[PDB]
């Protein structure tokens, strides 16, 4: 179990101005996972409204447990655990709706606060000291929204940690389910995205930023477009038939809807091609890394603890140990590992 630590600095708020908060088990032989769950967003003050009706501990702190179960990636016990399991355990609950970007406080002139990018600042801070002071590896992971999280935050992280006097400390990211393409519909998350940069005084990474220049920095929140511009090691794990993507396409099988389906699998194989450290099973499905089976899956013979452990040894290719492992098949389950 991972017990909660609400934020000393309690102006780092959720939505409705909350402390926010991580969960933390603490491994004193070992030298920190820290997780960023995920739970889509919000852009506008109707839309926000509705999710603080019936999405409220994804907008607050106010109702969470003293207590939360570590999981998949998050567990403690090497059978469900092969990588890592003796680590430092962070879960960070996701409460600013604004896929981890955000960083503006509830005001006279705001109904919501959106302080996601501070968050994670606030949380690395307060674990310096309580341990992470020591650390050799700082792995930050995250699902969904909080996989985008990961790529919009882990170079920040690494130059907090830098202008604070830690330069011992590597820093990583795993960035699961997070990577989707800005395609065509079958039948938009871009104008979405726009609309709540705006709202939410969204960041981008700064090298980023410089590319896309103002009135762009959406397209930062695309992996295949922020990726190249990041200096931090990052694995990327993306199912090819992603069952988010596939639902802000349209999609719910004659000739014209196979041939879409069939193309959306060789495009986000073609964005992966130079992307490393890498794992992309053909699959229908959504998320991964924190179920308690994610060991189950493999991609041509190898499963995803696995791969992870092998980009461990490559930041010390190694023989029989492969770190960038996407399938080629071009149907969803012609892997016969996929999650049932
Ligand atoms: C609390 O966090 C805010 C936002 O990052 C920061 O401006 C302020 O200095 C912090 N306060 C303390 C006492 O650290
Ligand atoms: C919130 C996760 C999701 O389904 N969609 C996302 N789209 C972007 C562009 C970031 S997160
Ligand atoms: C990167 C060189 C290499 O093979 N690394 C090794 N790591 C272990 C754990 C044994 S050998």
């Amino acid at each position: 179990d991972l017990r909660l630590h609400l934020l000393l600095n309690t102006s780092v708020t959720c939505n409705d101005g909350s402390p926010a908060g991580y969960y933390l088990k603490e491994s004193r032989g070992s030298r920190w996972l820290l997780f960023l769950e995920g739970g889509w967003y919000c852009f506008n003050r109707e839309n926000c409204d509705s999710r603080y009706d019936t999405m409220r501990r994804l907008m607050s702190s106010r109702d969470w447990p003293r207590t939360r179960t570590g999981t998949g990636i998050l567990s403690s016990q090497p059978e469900e655990n092969p990588y890592w399991w003796n680590a430092n355990m962070v879960f960070i609950p996701y409460c600013s709706s604004d896929v981890w970007s955000g960083a503006s406080s509830k005001s006279e002139k705001n109904e919501y606060a959106f302080m996601g990018a501070l968050i994670i600042q606030e949380v690395v801070r307060e674990l310096l000291g309580r341990g992470l002071s020591g650390a050799k590896v700082l792995l930050l992971a995250g699902s969904s929204a909080g996989g985008t999280g990961v790529l919009l935050n882990v170079d920040r992280v690494a130059e907090q940690l830098e202008k604070l006097g830690y330069p011992a400390i590597q820093v990583r990211g795993l960035a699961d389910s997070g990577w989707f393409l800005d395609n065509k519909q079958y039948r938009a998350p871009t104008e979405a995205i726009r609309r709540g940069i705006r709202y939410w005084n969204g960041v981008v990474p700064e090298r980023c930023r410089r590319q896309f220049q103002e009135g762009e920095e959406w397209n930062c929140f695309f992996g295949y477009k922020v990726y190249p511009t990041l200096r931090s090691p990052v694995f990327v794990v993306q199912w090819l038939f992603d069952e988010a993507q596939l639902t802000v396409d349209n999609v719910h099988v004659q000739e014209g809807l196979r041939l879409y389906i069939q193309n959306l699998g060789r495009e986000l194989r073609h964005t992966l091609k130079d992307v490393p450290a890498s794992f992309a099973p053909a699959c229908l499905s959504h998320e991964i890394i924190i179920r308690s089976h994610w060991t189950d899956v493999q991609v041509k013979g190898t499963s995803l603890p696995r791969a992870l452990h092998c980009w461990d040894r490559s930041l010390h290719p190694l023989k029989g140990c492969p770190v960038h492992l996407v399938d080629s098949c071009p149907w969803p389950h012609c892997n016969p590992s996929c999650p049932t």
